């Protein structure tokens, strides 16, 4: 199955690898501009689709006093202008029923979060407005069992899903990839493209080098100027210096085994 | 150890006899859910157990659209307000929306979030802004440790009685292991929460009720069913709960007089 | 289930009161070996616990060839020979290799395979043939349902006195948790035999695991003492040992004479 | 970092091209043996991938113990020592118990620690003096931090030619899962030792391949069959030997694209 997001930017586990980029949250217009302008600059330069990513609120901080970004409001005032700016699709994170169809207005892709994939309002809520939906994988799910969210969506009219790995529970607070997940999410779904959130799976480029060889739709990114100096307890994101770098490899490791057959 | 007072006659503490969090899945008929309730309440009082009854009014996170939920809000807070009215006993439920806290702590005597909801901010702080005693579940991907935020939450918007609920531990695809030494974790690093068990969900229900309660801890959450093979994770039959509590007791008992060693 | 007779008066099943397999990590001196078993010994004949005295003669997977492996085999058995001698103790030993075995079973009355050579079928088959009864370690790698092909291998020699021991599985990286189903579960399909609880190596919270264990009905419990474990995984604090070891007699007394539920 | 000399045009290396440690389960007669690893030889010189011929001569672990055990040790190196000597090819097995490693030596190229053996010390002291490289499988309860340890006992009797092979970690009850960031630990926490995948043991064969291949590591490490289905084990399956090539021009097109691409 081929998900259409925006004009030139396809996803499919047969097709050039599509990369979801961008920033934790939305802080500031202009911060939001900048880095977003980078990732355009990068992808095009190297002739990767682009769909740019951040969240309008973090909506499970460990102090009820922790900032939550821009909010709802003012993040799809900031989500409008990256879009005029740079005439790049968004995606975005969706933790309320009632706020999928006002970020349907604006974003091309709605995010499901990890913990709330199974709750069935939100994921019909998200799946009703009308875009294509990321279905975050939570850590606790069998990449067997992500089939029912897939069915729920269906259920209310909407086939375009994609399924996004982040990584399975070893032991207390580790997290494990099972390479082996990938195929077993596309195949239970009909061939969902799968795509790999390679920051929050925590070496980097070890593991985006393994997700991407294996064979898949797309890569799920995000990045900071200077990770280390994050207002955050959450996973590092990649400095954004080395995104060029990053995704030239990318490219060539998924460019190759793109055009090389299972065996018979 | 910090006891949490539910209702006159049930306090819940990792020192004091067991409470008993017993009832069903979701609620579906008041008829059924008095026959159920009716039950329990006379084994507890039979064997001395303190009670509070337990059910879902909805199952937010069943598999397809079409898959029963319960007979949902509304008529779940008439169901409740029934069987108080009938048996005088507390109830427990959970709570999935933020604007249901409010009027779900009108009627419930304590209010539970949901485990994979545990560490949305909205919700929980909904939860404890209603005023009633809240149950955390502990999803099956956080650790001991780290419930202490859902409970500091808590504790940051004036909801101070608080208790946590294990419900077993991510073991590899599918599986839950109960780790027993997480209780004490889970009571040390929150300020002595009262710590329950369910034994239902994290799943030999009599092997792993027994091994829990001998740590000495504050409650069972328990599920039953009076044909759990032909009912459509699985509920204790209903015609064992007198033999289970028996033991439940006996242990509780026993464990609650022994200190911690020298 | 089936009970394996050790010694005159020490008798190890799944029914019976609780045997204790219980010593120190490896042995080191007569002196230091002698000062620790007679405190084991004193305590049990108080408390009216059945007693096997436990310790490696070789610690055959330490982490550099310099690192302290213990006194060695020859010289291990003559301690176990008065240890024996003097408090009329059966002891229990670990063999690491086949042609330790008929040696070993001259002097220990219970052979033990260690954990991670549970699968080598000829060092279990030269145990097994020695001829005294066989105590099993559970790898943490390996589910508590295929224990039963180390216990057939033994009774493919001719030797059906076998026990297993539980330690943990492998819970992430390097951490164990201990699944307490597994106990039934390797009861169940070894057609009965003894199960045994490591409560040392399995991991302050020694209590709360002990208690757990010894909740859910098993033959015995495995513990190693040190008297001062923090100067010295970790042993039990030796001046503890009468607490802990009154607790578990006061559980184990009270759930053998309690039912399955009907 | 550390290239381990097999044999003359055979070095494994975490930065060199990998090495095939390829072969059967278990020595069963000579003939079947000759013909499987002159099928290994046909491939892997048609492709220019160094090869190092692998079986064991006993199986130690079986469920029974009436279950078919192979050849032997002294049946077995009669068998290794033809294959050399008719195919020029270096060979691997493994040794299980301290008094086979100098006999064994004698003929094998490299010695293997069996995993579940990996921490008896007089075993890895006996094959360590031997005087082969010595590759040591990491056992599904061991963390990749703590091979170290196992590394630095071979050194301490004078074997500073050690590799490692990863098979899997212990994934709730009896499933394995490949944790793709255990290479580089593995490597950088013993001083650069070459790094070793089995793709059989750790069971989608070319899914896992391609991921670990792509991190960039020293070998693979496989085991073959005419017909794996039928199998007289419970073991896990071989890769159908018709396979071969297909699988191995994938590996030599992304190792060779990964070894000359750099860090970020």
């Amino acid at each position: 199955m081929n998900v259409a997001i925006s004009p030139g930017v396809t996803a499919g586990n047969s097709l050039p690898f599509v990369l979801f980029g961008g920033i934790n949250v939305l802080e500031s217009l202009d911060f939001t501009l900048d880095v977003c302008g980078e990732y355009v600059a990068v992808t095009r330069k190297l002739g990767i689709p682009f769909v740019f990513k951040a969240s309008f609120d973090k909506a499970n901080r460990s102090s009820i006093h922790s900032y939550r970004g821009v909010g709802l409001d003012e993040g799809l005032k900031i989500f409008a202008e990256v879009k005029a700016r740079f005439g790049v699709p968004v995606i975005t994170d969706v933790h309320e029923a009632e706020q999928a169809a006002p970020v349907a207005e604006i974003a091309d892709v709605l995010q499901v979060p990890a913990f709330l994939a199974r709750q069935t309002d939100l994921v019909v809520a998200i799946a009703k407005a009308g875009k294509p939906v990321n279905v975050k994988k939570p850590q606790f799910m069998s990449p067997t069992q992500l089939k029912h969210v897939v069915s729920k969506c269906g259920e209310v009219g909407n086939d375009r899903v994609m399924l996004c790995e982040r990584g399975s529970s070893f032991g207390y607070d580790n997290l494990v990839v099972d390479m082996l997940g990938f195929r077993q999410m596309a195949e239970t779904t009909g061939g969902c493209p799968v795509i790999f959130d390679v920051t929050h799976s925590l070496q980097v480029l070890d593991l985006a080098r393994a997700g991407i060889a294996v064979g898949i739709a797309g890569l799920f990114l995000e990045a900071h100027p200077d990770p280390d100096r994050a207002r955050c307890d959450g996973p590092s994101a990649l400095p954004l210096h080395q995104l060029e770098g990053l995704l030239s490899q990318m490219k060539a490791i998924d460019d190759l085994v793109k055009r090389m057959p299972a065996l018979e």
